């Protein structure tokens, strides 16, 4: 990997902004890091009520204003925010050129599960209503924002509500119960992730509920009739198994499935991008593979 990676790297292992003892802590750690990443002049962001949910368009000069992109952030179900995520929604944006809606999804411990699959679901139905058309939509998301991504496409499946043409999982967090290989053989290399603060935002996201429940933890999900989903995961993740098994079930069902490992990539090191060669790649293949499956 670029000699970038170790910048990165020695960024996570000093911030550790998962381990911060109270999550408003948590929460303004991570605004505080995004903050290093400031927007281009060039990005539009309008607020909206998607429908009942906060949300944000994110546009850049040459977004398809057609297509759209529903975009869950990530932060464990717990922090995450317009503000962090706006940089990634705007370099993802730019790659596949089109619009992204940004979501303020409640967040736990305040608001559990099921709240982030009822607002993620609201707004798919919102970009429908206001004429969106599902063969120029795509979900997308980041750690448990993949994980949401997947559970979405669930819920909307069962409530017969027509699903995108493609869905991004970027290190999604799909086993809410720590128990893949890599939570033990990886933990060493990943300065971000580890079991403790994972199983401290599922608590807050369960509030006692099953850590299987299946819009939950979507490893337990019945994902037949899913669209083609792309999984990028770096090799360097205590979750790099949550993909492994994600894309096994999915192919199981029937879903068509990239499941794409960097090798020695760090924790959504998309996010990283204005420094890190291998983020801007990534933002690069996600783009692609979305303008792909928009022909």
């Amino acid at each position: 990997a670029s000699e970038a990676l170790t910048m990165i790297v020695n960024l996570l292992r000093s911030q550790r902004p998962l381990q911060e003892p109270t999550v408003e802590q948590m929460r303004a750690g991570l605004e505080a890091m995004a903050q290093m990443s400031p927007l281009p002049a060039d990005v539009e962001l309008t607020t909206v009520d998607a429908g009942g949910v906060p949300g944000a368009w994110v546009r850049v000069p040459e977004s398809d204003p057609d297509r759209v992109v529903l975009y869950l952030h990530g932060g464990g179900y717990v922090i995450g925010s317009i503000r962090t995520h706006r940089d990634l929604a705007q370099r993802i944006a730019r790659a596949a050129r089109c619009r992204v809606l940004l979501i303020d999804y409640r967040l736990a411990p305040e608001h559990p599960h099921p709240a982030a699959v009822e607002d993620s679901t609201r707004a798919y139905r919102w970009l429908l209503e206001t004429g969106s058309d599902p063969k120029r939509m795509a979900i997308a998301g980041d750690a448990a924002g993949g994980g949401l991504t997947v559970a979405t496409l669930v819920a909307l499946r069962d409530a017969g509500v027509p699903l995108p043409a493609a869905a991004v999982c970027l290190s999604p967090w799909v086993d809410l119960e720590g128990i893949g290989e890599s939570m033990t053989t990886k933990a060493a290399v990943d300065p971000m992730v580890q079991r403790e603060p994972l199983l401290r935002m599922a608590s807050m996201y369960l509030a006692g509920q099953d850590p299987r429940t299946p819009l939950a933890a979507p490893l337990y999900a019945d994902l037949r009739g899913l669209p083609p989903l792309l999984i990028q995961v770096g090799t360097a993740e205590t979750l790099l198994d949550d993909s492994v098994r994600l894309a096994e079930r999915a192919r199981a069902a029937g879903v068509q499935v990239t499941l794409e490992p960097w090798e020695d990539m760090i924790h959504v090191w998309q996010a990283f991008a204005a420094m890190l060669p291998e983020g801007q790649q990534a933002i690069e293949r996600i783009g692609e593979f979305l303008r792909q499956h928009w022909q």
